């Protein structure tokens, strides 16, 4: 996806609850550094719900694309209160940015 477009999407819809940089602070949600290739709920020092921690899947392009379309559907009981990015293209660009900004 388009990294530049994904960045603006992140700033507009995710930034209020997330940071992505290495050593980033946890806000409403956990810092996202190192997300790809890691199982759900593994950000150091963040208090996740049992649901996010128990999902047991590995975050990557395919799981992030599904999750971001409807967070609560993928992880019922999650405390991430966000409806999701409905457009696939917008979601793909966001994932592209996430991959670039989190490593
Ligand atoms: C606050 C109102 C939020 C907004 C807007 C977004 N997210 Fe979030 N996110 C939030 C919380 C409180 C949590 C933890 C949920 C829990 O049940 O513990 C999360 C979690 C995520 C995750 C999973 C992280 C992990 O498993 O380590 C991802 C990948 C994530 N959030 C992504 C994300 C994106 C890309 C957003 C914008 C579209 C976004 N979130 C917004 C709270 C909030």
């Amino acid at each position: 996806g388009d990294v530049a477009k994904g960045k603006k999407t992140f700033v507009q819809k995710c930034a209020q609850c997330h940071t992505v940089e290495n050593g980033g602070k946890h806000k409403v949600g956990p810092n996202l550094w190192g997300l790809f290739g890691r199982k759900t709920g593994q950000a150091e020092g963040y208090s996740y719900t049992d649901a996010n921690k128990s999902k047991g899947i590995v975050w990557n392009n395919d799981t992030l694309m599904e999750y971001l379309e409807n967070p609560k559907k993928y992880i019922p009981g999650t405390k991430m209160i966000f409806a999701g990015i409905k457009k696939k293209g917008e979601r793909q660009d966001l994932v592209a940015y996430l991959k670039s900004a989190t490593s």
